């Protein structure tokens, strides 16, 4: 059974993209809303082709190959992975997921009949990762470290901007909390620094420091 | 029998939360009518990621963690809590809820394949109250004990402003009515003072005070 | 099986009550259509909380109290009351309406499996009439007997102003038509008075007088 | 059982009326679409109040009284009329239809319980008649006889204009076909006259002459 | 068990027929998908009045009358026609269909209370073909035997224009294909002539001729 | 119980095919979603008549002929064919597909109660692939090997033009990637050629080359 899409969502998506571009929050928001449920290679290909021009679509496909092979390596790391099902004649492979699987080419009905959903979930997540990667590459803007809380910007939206910027750069996972917190301390508006340095030095994640500064933040 | 959310609903929710605001009611009403059915961790996580930016999402992870800690303490300290099933040998921990042990990690299919309705509704409730706290922390409520009814205003919009503000306090759940009424009597203009005092003092609820002072107010 | 209210309904209702204003019949007909089917205390109360400001919300709560008070007093006074409970321990009571008694709070399923349909219809009736009362007392109808036809406003716009004024006041049914007639024959400009008092027949209904002036209307 | 309306229809109606006015074709079109099915006095009153300003609403009510009493006289003319049902304790009366019937005031549920539909159909038809009457009176334009097929207007739309104009004037039923046809012959563009005078003089209705001139009409 | 039409459908139909046009397909497709269920005279009459102006409505009454005459002749001359029921004593006449005898006059309720499905579907079919004829008569179809493929055009839009036009003729239902093909071969530009002639003459259907001449045409 | 197609679906589809143009993937995904469930000959044929011009309609009819011809020939050649009929007189045939045989014309109910679901799936498959073929042959894809990078167009827009060109031609799957690569290394402007031929690694996929130029892209 295949559960396709509806032209309402796709059309509103195309219109929002055409009027804003992939650097929009609402763009990626509608994309994430459309791509939460388990999907199929056919639908995700067609959707990305709806929202992306030709050459960025090719770049999308390259990124998708990279992420998909990462997930393939993960599947190799363990049989009990959801990508390596309890039938051994179903070992996952770079061709299996990508969609050119046997008896399914250009015929998503077979992709609905003989695929296993957890694979599709991994596909979807890797797809969104690659899509943010394409948003980065095709449309760059400012690097992360060089961001400052403006002479008038409210703090929490500055925090949103900064976290979204940092996590979407070449840094690895482990370097996503303390780097952000130190950027807070040594770049944000001075009063907020004096606020932060007072914090008990046993606090870890950025969100905890955000909660910290939110209480003590004034109402102007 | 698992089922995700038809992206129409998450889409509309994201639209209204990006537009209107987080403290106004319709936000909460939609969220509740959405977050009532038995859910799962992966169900609410990506939902929060979609309807919230990065930094309030970090706050949300924080508050959800605290509430899950409360639920786990309550469940383990009382095996009579719904968070457990037919057997005591299957206690419920934080990992079982935060999606950390096997049969669960990044496996929405497995998360459908495992937990019992008790833990499900528990997690949903935790998420809901977490969202309320993220609302209150994430945006200011005016200085309630300061607003002074301005001349060119009507008493009614002043009263609505004041109830809105006073609700946004640490104040206990019940003891709002006396605070509100006394702020009415002692916080208004000259004329409203002298038209509330001289009443037959059987008016001891806010709505009635509004009824009075408006019913005897200028019509032009 | 308690079916709640579709959030889209409530949200569009809020948009209407917002822009289109309370005292416009769009709102009246819509709210009637939303509270037409059988309805339940918790749902409709939270509804009115959603679609209104908090102070008019408390105003509505008080009006609902008074209306349901007449209803429960009528149920007391009459055995064959429209919404009585013939069971030998199944009579009605006020706290079995406002959602207060055992198993009413938080669990509308109890509000369904404890209450009788006649009770729900009484609740909905009182709620609707209460909302209308809040509408009347929430917007100050202009003073009617102060209108005097302008030196350069069209006759028909004057008529609309004055009739919308008259129908919206304390005046009982009988106090509509004749008051309108006489305000027309007197409050009007002399020229239009010169006409309508050049009586060639009995002008004994507002619409008829408007028809006369319209037939005799030189455009100005 | 009462089947109310939906805010979509009513709101689109109000918007179309506000942007065009009752002299619009689309206005009356949407009104006729909304008012085809059996209705009730409550809904028709509220709807006309939605689309009509105050004083034209009163004039609407006067016209409705006239048409309703015509239908009452018709009901008197025969018992087997659908307005005089097969229960004699249900003889129709000017108060019965108009909506101030017993046990139904401001409570359309009773109007749904104890009214008979054919009465409601007669009500609706008389309502639309009165509404066109109000469109006439409040917003007149050109008299009928003085219309000419323009130096460039296509014939069939001129025919629409002329028929709609004539039938909506003081002429009675019988004088609606030959009057129109003779206006065709002695006012329309000359070539079309020469077309018509050639027609066999045994043709009666206007539509037949319209069909006649449509064939022989050129394509330019 | 009678039921009218939910005014949403008539509303949308009126919108599209006022906007698009009467000869283009979607008009006919909607009308058919609307006019297929067993109907009644009053069902289709007001529908035609809503989705058509006055004068084409007169044409419609004309054509509906002619088609009902055909149906009545066919029914009475063959008691084996569905337009009759179990009994011969209940023949079907024009008055029984045009709503003229009792139990029917202006009585949609009675019209539900009387006729049998045969006459119903007969009336619906009559109305449908009447509408087709009103379409063909009410608007021009271009001079099909005249259009000559212009230079700056592509052969394909020319071909679509030509099939559209040729369809709008008195021409018999079947014998269109030869007319179309020969107009192709003898009505086009020089180059298209010399690229249709020199083919291997197994092309004897229109679509194939289009396939050829386009597949061998300029791409720029 | 044959459920037709909702007219609103078809009408919005026509609006899309109208404005958004055939060769845009919005249309492809939509039409797939409209012909995804089991479908029947008469309905889908009339659908394609609705959503297209008549000449491409006949083109589609011919393509449908060829596709269903391969399908019925495969059903002949294989007993265990995907859509065979195991009954001893229940084999398939071409005229039992195009809606020609007894009880197929005008009465789709026969098209349901005579045909097997495998037959319907074959019909729908052939219809969809036929529509895609009409899409290809209906819009002339620009000549690809004629592109040469402009003296002042952005690199990425050039890339989009050329890739959309390449994927849309006669070229089989294998004939996509490498042709793109080499057209990039050669057709491009000298400066971008100067870059991409200063090879510091293997550039063996279009997306990779785009990524290289993008990383090295001075904005122009």
């Amino acid at each position: 059974a295949w559960t396709p899409l509806e032209p309402k969502l796709i059309t509103r998506l195309a219109d929002t993209v055409r009027t804003k571009g992939l650097r929009s929050p609402i763009t990626m928001a509608e994309v994430e809303a459309l791509m939460s449920s388990p999907l199929l290679p056919h639908d995700v290909t067609n959707l990305m082709r709806v929202i992306l021009g030709p050459a960025p679509y090719a770049l999308w496909m390259d990124a998708w190959g990279v992420q998909l092979q990462t997930v393939i390596a993960a599947a190799t790391r363990d049989p009990r992975h959801p990508a390596n099902g309890q039938g051994r004649g179903e070992r996952t492979n770079l061709n299996r997921l990508k969609g050119l699987a046997d008896g399914m080419v250009g015929n998503p009905q077979g992709q609905a009949a003989l695929l296993r959903p957890g694979e599709l979930v991994a596909i979807t997540a890797s797809a969104l990762q690659a899509f943010r990667e394409v948003a980065r590459l095709a449309e760059p803007a400012g690097p992360w470290a060089d961001i400052m809380q403006g002479p008038s910007e409210s703090f929490v939206d500055f925090a949103n901007r900064l976290i979204k910027a940092v996590e979407g750069s070449d840094l690895p996972p482990s370097a996503r909390a303390p780097v952000i917190i130190d950027c807070f301390r040594q770049k944000s508006q001075p009063d907020i620094q004096q606020l932060i340095r007072t914090a008990p030095s046993t606090l870890t994640t950025p969100g905890e420091i955000i909660k910290y500064v939110l209480d003590r933040q004034k109402t102007a």
